């Protein structure tokens, strides 16, 4: 039920449903599970142009509005501007296209998906003849201006960023004629990478930290090294789960909630979708918090080193 107030005065529900699924999963699944997530109790729905599912997710949202389950105002829907669209003149059309695909009039939240700008084209990851991705050099403050223009148009209620570090955040915050702060910064966050310093920064600036891969990544072969620790197998989360008679995933999500982090949970399984909303049903002790805090290994699951060269590469 709980929401946090955003620095533009809108409210963001603190538990969000992640909708990304690999290309293998049929697109119809995005429709089904998103309706399930809404039926379960989620009111915050995270998507993006990249995820190739905005048609299905928007259809689920429209279906739940139209069967009378919720109203548009109950749903907090997030889309993301992809990095082939960072040139300012490309920002508003991308949003419009996302809206046309999702069949909604506005998103509650529009994010700059990543700081590292790509070559503009009809392709989503443009690669040259050797298969290397072609970068673009764009001053992200101009991207931000185009984002602010989307806010004034009513196309996005709130605007924020994702995968930005301290430097990129303050580069937006120092911006001359800044009309709107980012309400939020959506970054990878879980017990093996808690972002305690980044989070403290944000709390100072009134920017919500939004955790993704907060259950430990879906562990795609393409992006994640399978030898990395499995977060939901962690001994301390398994211990706390048996102690509270919950599950490791519930421990992880509650961990974020109690340290003031809005947390995303992806699940395409109906039982886990309905289980994840029990995060509001129990609390961890300050000592449980301490023991999870102690798991921090500054561990990225998303291996991005073919982009280290990028001037805007987030964690240099
Ligand atoms: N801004 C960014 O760059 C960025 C990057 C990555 C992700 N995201 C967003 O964050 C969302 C979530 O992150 P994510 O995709 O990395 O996945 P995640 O939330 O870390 O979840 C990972 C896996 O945990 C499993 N799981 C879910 N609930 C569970 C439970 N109660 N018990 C045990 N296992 C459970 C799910 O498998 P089942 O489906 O089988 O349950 C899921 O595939 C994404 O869907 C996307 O919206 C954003
Ligand atoms: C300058 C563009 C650029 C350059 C280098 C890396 C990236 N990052 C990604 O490939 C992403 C993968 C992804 C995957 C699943 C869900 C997401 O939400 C994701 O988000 C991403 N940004 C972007």
């Amino acid at each position: 039920h709980q929401c946090v107030k955003l620095n533009d005065g809108h409210f963001m529900p603190v538990l969000g449903f992640g909708t990304y699924a690999p290309p293998e999963v049929p697109r119809s699944k995005a429709l089904e599970v998103t309706k399930l997530a809404i039926e379960a109790g989620f009111r915050h729905i995270d998507s993006a142009h990249l995820y190739n599912n905005e048609e299905q997710v928007g259809l689920a949202i429209r279906s739940k509005i139209a069967d009378g389950s919720v109203k548009r105002e109950d749903i907090f829907y997030t889309s993301k501007l992809w990095s082939t669209f960072h040139r300012p003149e490309l920002v508003r059309p991308a949003l419009e296209n996302s809206l046309k695909k999702a069949q909604l009039d506005y998103v509650d939240l529009y994010l700059i998906h990543s700081p590292m700008s790509l070559k503009p084209g009809e392709e989503l990851s443009p690669t040259d003849e050797n298969g290397k991705v072609i970068f673009d050099i764009v001053d992200l403050c101009t991207t931000w201006e185009a984002m602010e223009k989307c806010k004034d148009a009513g196309l996005a209620k709130s605007i924020g960023v994702s995968n930005f570090n301290r430097r990129q955040l303050e580069m937006i915050l120092n911006k001359p004629g800044l009309k709107y702060k980012p309400v939020c910064n959506q970054v990878e966050c879980h017990p093996y990478f808690n972002r305690s310093k980044l989070l403290d920064f944000c709390k100072s600036k009134d920017i919500v930290l939004v955790a993704y891969s907060a259950l430990g990544s879906q562990r795609d072969k393409r992006w994640v090294d399978p030898n990395s620790p499995v977060l939901l197998e962690d001994p301390v989360l398994c211990a706390l789960a048996k102690k509270h008679k919950r599950t490791p995933a519930l421990i992880a999500l509650r961990y974020q909630l109690q340290r003031g982090v809005v947390v995303l949970a992806k699940s395409y399984n109906e039982q886990r979708i309905r289980q994840n909303v029990q995060v509001f049903e129990f609390q961890l002790t300050a000592e449980d918090m301490k023991a999870i805090d102690g798991l921090d290994r500054n561990l990225h699951y998303f291996n991005s080193d073919s982009f280290a060269s990028h001037p805007n590469y987030p964690y240099s």
